[PDB]
């Protein structure tokens, strides 16, 4: 379900923010924005915001992985 999936993504957010210190400031600030949006969406049980934060976090983690790995 969306809440559990989103918490799992959040559990990697600080790790990804540290890794993002090697890259343009865009990456960390995108992670931090979505930490805020994800945490607020969970607290309100807002499924629309939970889905948006899930997609955004998946997207930024993939971007960071692809820069660092390639």
């Amino acid at each position: 379900g969306s809440a559990e999936e989103l918490r799992t993504l959040l559990n990697k957010s600080n790790v990804y923010a540290l890794a993002a210190g090697s890259l343009n400031p865009y990456y960390k600030r995108t992670i931090m924005m979505n930490e805020y949006r994800a945490k607020a969406a969970l607290k309100k049980n807002d499924f629309v915001s939970m889905a948006d934060a899930k997609v955004a976090l998946e997207k930024i983690y993939k971007e960071i992985d692809e820069i660092i790995n390639r």
